[PDB]
């Protein structure tokens, strides 16, 4: 069963049992001065807190973040603020993966954004322990392994905050068949879809019922043989 | 007059006049992780860097920038990486710097969970607001970059440059974010890679180094790398 809950990320996550999630892949809902920025960061932190609790020891929170470049030009270092705050929450910082999204003549020219950061935050507590068939069914062929496990991905162009392919790659790299993959900000369900297409159990939370409905339709379009169950929170008819 | 001063980066910079430096290219001194005591020493290190970044902000002319070439500190016994570039960016914001996009320096059982080896370093870009210096027509002309160079330099990922950073990495930054005649500083000069790159392209080199033995080494490579010119080393 693949489920998508409709509601507030923090509240919904807080209602799930601890150490019940293996991997989280998501993109902060930025479309949602420093004040607005700080308050936004603080909102995300309440979500990361629940994620840390839901995650099984050794599991990780993967965050696909592009820095927001919105009297002069500057860029809010979103990915850096996220990395730092995650430490304060207890996460072990791992090296991020650089997603090379977009592949006068005098000094001082502005450099156009070509990348996004794939942050890796691991919940300490010990390694993972899968069943033999889990290892056998999740083992990556040599070719994919070397292509996936590198610090820069330049073979997946931009254009959902990220392509299904980028999500599928993460699921295959940081979870085992049968594991629970969670996306607290599911949107149209890219991560849920990537998870289900690869034999992982999809779990998600989406704020907008409109989008959750798009997610369900998209899911049934991209996931042969399965359906996404959408739970509008209090389903007590 | 290219100058390299021996002493504490903080104290030395603290002796220089405000808005007298146009650009800073540097790498923070080496720091080795040597239950939460580790992060405590890590954040203590950051505290020290901030003392230097704060002076740089004063020394920088409005519009000038602080460029920091940083690689994150990986430690896997329990694997763990200290997010140095991230901590530096966040802390520089508190200092009043405007953050710009960093340039990525791409230096370098098949089962889930494998560790991805470090292949990059971050070239952070921190700009001091308030306006900006207007170069003269001659400066602009002698600082223009040939088309091919421009397009090779102003891109977010550099993978055509394999210590610390190579002299070529420093030359690009000098040529990209300063004009001939400008003052280029490196508060952690080491063997003067930034000083050399600056003097090589008609910029005035200013540096600060902790170990006189290294300041001596610098002056020596300087004379070799910058023919006809010399690097003045001071002890204070």
């Amino acid at each position: 069963v693949h489920r998508l809950h409709v509601g507030d990320a923090r509240e919904v996550l807080a209602s799930f049992p601890e150490a019940s999630v293996h991997l989280v892949v998501t993109s902060p809902p930025y479309w949602t001065h420093i004040e607005d920025y700080e308050a936004f960061l603080d909102e995300l932190d309440r979500v990361w807190r629940e994620v840390f609790r839901l995650l099984v020891p050794g599991g990780r929170l993967v965050i696909v973040v592009g820095d927001v470049a919105v009297g002069r030009h500057l860029v809010f270092p979103l990915h850096a603020d996220i990395q730092v705050r995650c430490r304060k929450l207890g996460f072990d910082n791992l090296n991020p993966i650089i997603w090379h999204k977009h592949t006068p003549y005098e000094p001082g020219a502005i450099i156009k954004t070509e990348i996004e950061y794939i942050l890796m935050q691991r919940k300490p507590g010990g390694y993972r322990k899968p069943t033999q068939e889990q290892r056998e069914k999740s083992r990556l062929p040599k070719e994919d392994f070397h292509r996936f496990f590198r610090q820069i991905w330049d073979d997946i162009p931009g254009e959902a905050p990220f392509p299904l392919e980028l999500a599928e790659r993460l699921v295959r790299m940081f979870s085992f068949v049968g594991d629970v993959v969670l996306d607290p900000f599911a949107g149209t369900g890219t991560t849920l879809i990537a998870a289900a297409r690869w034999g992982r159990r999809a779990l998600g939370v989406e704020l907008v019922p409109r989008y959750a409905q798009l997610a369900k339709e998209r899911f049934a379009r991209e996931v042969p043989g399965f359906s996404l169950e959408v739970l509008d929170g209090a389903t007590h008819p």
